[PDB]
């Protein structure tokens, strides 16, 4: 049921917009296309073409205000280079989202079917650097940016994603239970002292883009395999960075020094990682 009253006031004629009638929304429950923590995410039609996020694998939802609320400030995000939201169905809610042909980033340059030059691949990177330009520029910060957190659509336009309503862990491996906190952390993807502190900025935002754009000059290889979850620390610590991919060039492996800046606030914005590795990308043919 939607409470308009326990809304914050400035948010009621929002609501409008990002609720789905039930009778527009057909949900093939038939195949699953993506696997979350939180739950399963399925084809759909709005004519359409959608991804249907599930949340019934959690025990509860929270406040359905506050549910709304997130879906309210998410779907006035609105970036070629970030996941959009549709709008939210209440049958517990289904999330529904643009369909993204070409799945997550990770499995896509995995993939022995496609081959992305070494241009292509920067490219991603300078894409996913533009929606995170988006996202600071919003005072947004992701937390939890990965290869396997951005996904393509049919034309290959990448789009950052995981946020929001789309938020969950989808791919369980790379996530590590914390001692203190009981939090489950993308250990190999956070700033050092986002390990010490739990503090996620936009900074550290930066410092797991520098791992993503190795990820991508990997084509998807596993970052610090030879570590084991929180040693990460002190692996670092004891001045240590992921080794230059064969294919990567030497400006661009610079620029993942940059971003990987034991000083978060030397670390370069995302409004220069977009400059930096535009000229890079300049660069190459084909
Ligand atoms: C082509 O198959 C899919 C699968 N899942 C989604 C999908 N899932 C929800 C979602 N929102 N943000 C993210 C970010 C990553 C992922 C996934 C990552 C992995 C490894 N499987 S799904 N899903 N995801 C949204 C849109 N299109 C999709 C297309």
């Amino acid at each position: 049921h939607i409470d308009l009253s326990a809304l914050n006031p400035e948010l009621v004629q929002a609501v409008q917009h990002v609720v789905i009638g039930p009778s527009s929304l057909i949900v093939h429950f038939n195949e699953v296309i993506g696997r979350g923590h939180f739950g399963c995410v399925y084809h759909g039609t709005l004519k359409i073409h959608c991804a249907v996020k599930s949340l019934n694998r959690i025990t509860d939802i929270g406040e359905v205000s506050q549910f709304l609320t997130e879906g309210i400030i998410m779907k006035d995000f609105s970036h070629p280079n970030v996941l959009s939201l549709l709008g939210i169905c209440l049958r517990s809610p289904l999330v529904v989202l643009p369909y993204m042909k070409h799945g997550d980033l990770r499995n896509f340059i995995r993939n022995e079917t496609h081959n992305p030059t070494v241009k292509d691949l920067i490219g991603f990177g300078l894409q996913v650097a533009k929606g995170m330009k988006y996202l600071a520029s919003k005072k947004f910060v992701h937390r939890d940016l990965a290869a396997r957190n951005c996904m393509l659509d049919e034309k290959f336009t990448v789009k950052v994603a995981d946020f929001g309503l789309a938020r969950d862990m989808y791919d369980k491996e790379y996530y590590s239970v914390h001692n203190k906190t009981g939090a489950k952390l993308p250990v190999k993807w956070m700033a050092l002292e986002s390990l010490q502190t739990q503090k996620f900025t936009t900074k550290s935002d930066v410092w797991s883009f520098g791992v993503l754009l190795w990820e991508l000059m990997t084509r998807g290889a596993p970052p610090y395999p030879d570590v084991n979850t929180f040693d990460i620390t002190v692996y670092l610590l004891q001045g240590r960075r992921l080794l230059q991919p064969e294919y990567c060039p030497d400006p661009l492996y610079e620029v993942m020094l940059k971003c990987w800046h034991p000083k978060a606030e030397m670390r370069p914005s995302f409004s220069e990682l977009v400059s930096r590795i535009s000229a890079i990308f300049s660069t190459f043919i084909g």
